[PDB]
């Protein structure tokens, strides 16, 4: 079970260790954010803003702007336009787990809307590990099954003649995706698999998948072989490590969004305008999203101020609601849910809501209908369940554009204001538009983001929408990450308060123990398993159990890493470690005092 785990390097021998060389780029500590844990709000914005800018940064080897990556994007666009040209029996599937799965969902929503707007039959669908509940709730463990991935692909592809499958896994990690890519390669007469991730192939996970005979790396290596025959594609740009180690939702999610929107827009442009995809045109679009970073981060003071407000509500046991209009609602939903595993947040802490029509977005909306408070997301959910329960300690962030129903925005804001003064808005506008006077009065310090009109004949309106979603993503992700960082929920730039919700998170938790204690792999495994299973003592059956067993027990538990870490550092029992942790003001300070 633990064979792939490398021994902890000896004290002082970390620098050039085989241990450090094997850490995937997606899991690496960013050298610029080692001080993230103790940074103030303004400094967190600068650190996270710098990291977000890194996805665009042109060694030029395998970067997003590299000739190699742009050529792969051109080839994939070529394959997609072949399907768009033949809608009968054609299908474009986007798939993933967690944020990658929610990005697949968003991509399908956006591109089916583009197609509907042009009077064409929609050809996109999404597959998310765990089904529709995973779009709005933390169900990370569902991606650990390759068979689940294959079954969901077989269902949507039934009766189709040509299926493009874009498998999204930032760390080249998700078994759900690996299974799909492998089965696509077994039938190239029907399927064209495209693997999207942000690690070199040699850094893809090589640990065993519980229900599959191939590892992610073996599948990715087979994809490299099929790429020589143009029967598969590996689209893996280099973006560098995340500001918060392994926080794939940030840079990884942003790079997934821009990469896929750019190449898919190019495929649609080929069919509609007759202009084939090119490195030059892909760069023009990508650089528009690069300009969006400068536009967004020019609001750094207000982002920092909002982060403080959100952190205050959380610290007081209040809740934070991100209320977004149309697709900005999807971005809002994606933000809150990630706080659960990342910082050990309760599902009630940060929740996103979509205001507007969501009727043609979900595959199986019945999976969400009256399922419980962990699954709220809609306009009806916000107005009927959240709004009447709002208190003075809660924060509500409103995200909209000046093309939204501003009477409806004003009405909802006023209703919320009766319950709490902790209101703020992120409003996107086109140069020339001004916020109505009642809204300026309700939001005297509004985060106003003004966008020049884009004159791209075909892509103009789509990029306008996409950049506003991306801008919203950066603001909300910096605010939610920062708000939890300010509460001492991280250590250096590592997720100390992480929930072990899937196998990738289990390995990240083990690596963190080895990193922070410097103790042997056997000692770190023993302490991690003891902390997960407590009060159940460790037995040989538990030590030999599959990782899924540890995940199932660990997923609803809080502070597993600091408990396991304090147990290693003090050579104490779990109860003694729990006492040490309870006496401290934060999880960051408890461990810092022990170190």
């Amino acid at each position: 079970r633990f064979q792939h785990v490398i021994e902890t390097p000896e004290p002082g021998k970390w620098e050039l260790s085989g241990y450090e060389a094997a850490v995937p780029i997606t899991e690496k500590s960013n050298p610029l954010t080692q001080d993230l844990d103790k940074a103030d709000a303004e400094n967190i914005v600068r650190l996270l803003g710098q990291c977000d800018a890194e996805i665009f940064q042109e060694s030029t080897y395998q970067r997003l702007y590299s000739e190699s990556i742009l050529t792969t994007m051109v080839q994939v666009a070529g394959k997609v336009q072949e399907v768009l040209k033949e809608p009968d029996g054609g299908l474009v599937v986007l798939s993933g787990g967690g944020t990658s799965g929610r990005m697949a969902f968003l991509m399908s929503v956006s591109f089916n809307q583009l197609m509907k707007g042009l009077g064409q039959k929609p050809l996109y669908t999404y597959l998310i590990a765990g089904g529709d509940r995973s779009v709005v709730a933390s169900r990370e463990g569902t991606e650990d099954s390759a068979l689940h991935g294959i079954e969901e692909l077989k269902k949507v592809a039934a009766g189709k003649k040509r299926v493009i499958v874009i498998g999204i896994s930032v760390g080249l990690s998700a078994p759900f995706v690996a299974g799909q890519m492998d089965c696509c390669m077994n039938n190239t007469a029907v399927f064209l698999p495209v693997l999207v991730g942000f690690n070199p192939v040699s850094m893809a996970r090589n640990d065993p998948i519980e229900d599959w005979s191939s590892t992610f790396r073996q599948v990715a290596e087979r994809m490299q072989k099929m790429q020589e025959k143009q029967k598969a594609f590996v689209l893996n740009p280099a973006i560098g490590p995340e500001g918060l180690s392994g926080s794939s939702r940030m840079k990884g999610g942003s790079a997934t969004k821009i990469l896929l929107e750019t190449l898919l827009l190019a495929a649609h442009k080929t069919v509609d305008q007759g202009i084939a995809a090119s490195q030059r045109c892909l760069l023009e679009i990508l650089r528009t999203f690069e300009r969006a970073h400068q536009v967004t981060y020019s609001q750094s003071p207000k982002i920092a101020t909002l982060m403080k407000s959100v952190s205050t509500s959380l610290e007081t046991t209040g809740h934070v609601y991100l209320v977004g209009w149309q697709t900005l609602g999807i971005i809002a939903i994606m933000d809150g849910v990630e706080c659960i595993h990342t910082f050990g947040a309760d599902f009630r802490d940060v929740r996103g809501f979509l205001i507007g029509d969501h009727s043609d977005m979900f595959n199986q909306k019945a999976e969400l209908t009256n399922q419980g408070p962990q699954f709220t997301f809609s306009q009806e959910d916000f107005l009927t369940s959240i709004l009447p329960s709002l208190t003075e300690i809660d924060t509500v962030v409103f995200i909209f554009t000046l093309d939204d129903n501003l009477t409806e925005v004003q009405t909802i804001v006023e209703q919320v204001k009766e319950k709490t003064n902790h209101i703020q808005a992120l409003a996107h506008s086109t140069v020339g538009q001004t916020l109505p006077i009642p809204l300026k009065k309700l939001f005297p310090s509004i985060i106003s983001i003004t966008w020049p009109l884009l004159f791209f004949e075909y892509e103009g309106n789509f990029i306008q929408k996409f950049q506003r979603e991306l801008s919203t993503k950066w603001v909300l992700n910096t605010v939610s990450t920062g708000a939890h960082v300010l509460l001492g929920k991280i250590l250096q730039n590592h997720m100390l308060d992480l929930r072990i919700s899937n196998s990738k998170l289990f390995w990240r938790a083990l690596a963190m123990l080895q990193r922070f204690s410097g103790q042997s792999k056997a000692r770190c495994i023993e302490s991690l398993l003891r902390a997960i299973h407590f009060p159940q003592p460790l037995s040989d059956d538990i030590r030999a159990a599959p990782i899924s067993c540890h995940v199932q027990v660990a997923h609803e538990k809080e502070q597993v890493i600091p408990i396991a870490l304090l147990s290693l550092l003090f050579r104490c029992s779990i109860t003694e470690a729990q006492a040490h942790l309870a006496a401290a003001p934060s999880v960051c300070e408890a461990v810092r005092s022990a170190l």
